[PDB]
């Protein structure tokens, strides 16, 4: 219809209105907030590492933690507050969850940094259920979770363990390099990028135990730099977990926190349990299976857990075919569908051909889509049924025409 009701506010729908009702529906779910579930175990956790294992020059600096924020927010806040460019491709309306042009859900817990920094707060963590348009595979949800944390550091601080350490500054005017930002001295970046380092070192060996195999790797945001992901070696592959970095100093001085530079990092929840747990499908997180939820109670929240392998059912397999129409067809708008449709019955999409008729010029595309139950047998009577009513439903909502 015309407008969107959520949270006790009204969204006006326009062009880049997009939400589907499955989406909708779990916000305020809040699995992160869950006691005894895995992402809730996980946010625990990571808050005592703050709590009692990070200590400063200083002492240990309090770190608020806000696990409670809306996650509707408008675009100044998911992109214009971190200085995402305009033309950035982080902003299309096929990736993002966008309630209309202004308001949208966020993207990344990094859309509240502005506003907790321009509350005049030095040391906080976020935590909070975040919103994307993408594939489907057992590593992809369109909600998942995530662990913000920003500490910022006045030249005091940073410079307490040497005598003159009051003769150094944390600014200067010079140029961007691999290592640092142009207005920030090397002799501050170095100590930022370290104690960001040794926290995350300490806290993975506080989630994992000692003999975890981690790296960095260098990476780039608008938002930071420099900028690094942190890898995991997990089952012969190394998966990122995280991306960090010294915060822009643009995007400091703008919120208020003049004469502080800063580290921040983004932890996305279900990656790190799916490799703590050895959880192998984000929809698990979503199920109401007690098989799974049960052995996420702990009397100890430092108990290892040992998370005992769920049966795996069979999968159906069936493909898909259609002529996309003339204009405005996005892979995710059928990705969007088939959760609608299919919801937690779909394992994944895979496209697997696509070509152009020579006669009428019209793309084709072939989608193989894998039905496996989390928790169950499928029965070929209820994937043939879904099955084509997926079918139905893309010929009238996206406007394809099947070769079914
Ligand atoms: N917001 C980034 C992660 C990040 C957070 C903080 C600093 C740098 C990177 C993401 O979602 O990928």
């Amino acid at each position: 219809g015309s407008v969107v009701e959520l949270l006790g506010k009204s969204y006006p729908q326009d062009d880049h209105s997009n939400l589907t009702r499955k989406v909708l529906t779990r916000v305020g779910r809040n699995l992160h907030n869950q006691q005894h579930h895995p992402l809730w175990l996980i946010k625990e956790r990571v808050k005592e590492h703050f709590y009692k294992q990070y200590v400063g020059r200083f002492g240990t600096p309090l770190f608020s933690v806000y696990d409670n924020l809306s996650p509707v927010v408008t675009t100044w806040q998911n992109f214009d507050s971190l200085l995402i460019p305009a033309d950035h491709p982080s902003r299309k309306k096929g990736d993002n969850y966008y309630l209309n042009r202004t308001h949208m859900l966020r993207a990344h817990t990094s859309a509240h940094q502005w506003d907790l920094l321009h509350a005049g707060l030095d040391a906080f963590l976020v935590v909070g259920d975040v919103y994307r348009r993408d594939q489907i595979d057992s590593q992809h949800y369109p909600i998942f979770h995530q662990l913000e944390a920003v500490l910022l550091f006045s030249k005091h601080e940073l410079f307490a363990g040497i005598k003159d350490g009051e003769s150094l500054q944390l600014f200067e005017q010079s140029s961007r390099s691999a290592h640092k930002q142009e207005t920030h001295t090397m002799e501050a970046v170095k100590l930022v990028e370290f104690d960001l380092k040794q926290t995350l070192t300490r806290l993975m060996a506080h989630l994992f135990g000692d003999e975890l195999e981690i790296r960095w790797v260098d990476c780039y945001f608008p938002f930071t730099h420099p900028s690094f992901e942190m890898e995991i070696n997990f089952h012969g592959e190394w998966l990122e977990v995280l991306g960090c970095g010294v915060m822009e100093q643009q995007l400091v001085n703008s919120a208020g926190a003049q004469d502080r530079i800063g580290w921040a990092f983004g932890l996305g929840l279900e990656r790190l349990a799916m490799i703590l747990y050895d959880i192998p499908d984000i929809r698990l997180f979503w199920c109401e299976d007690e098989r799974f939820l049960k052995q996420f109670c702990v009397s100890n929240i430092n108990q290892k857990v040992k998370f005992q392998p769920l049966s795996k059912y069979p999968a159906v397999i069936n493909d898909i075919s259609f002529w996309l129409p003339s204009e405005n067809y996005a892979e995710n708008d059928f990705y969007d569908l088939v959760r609608t449709i299919g919801g937690d019955l779909v394992e994944k999409v895979d496209l697997i051909d696509k070509f152009v008729h020579p006669k009428t010029h019209k793309t084709s595309h072939c989608y193989r889509i894998t039905y496996r139950h989390m928790e169950r047998t499928l029965s070929q009577r209820e994937v043939r049924h879904i099955h084509q009513a997926l079918q139905e439903a893309a010929v009238q909502l996206l406007g394809v025409e099947g070769r079914f």
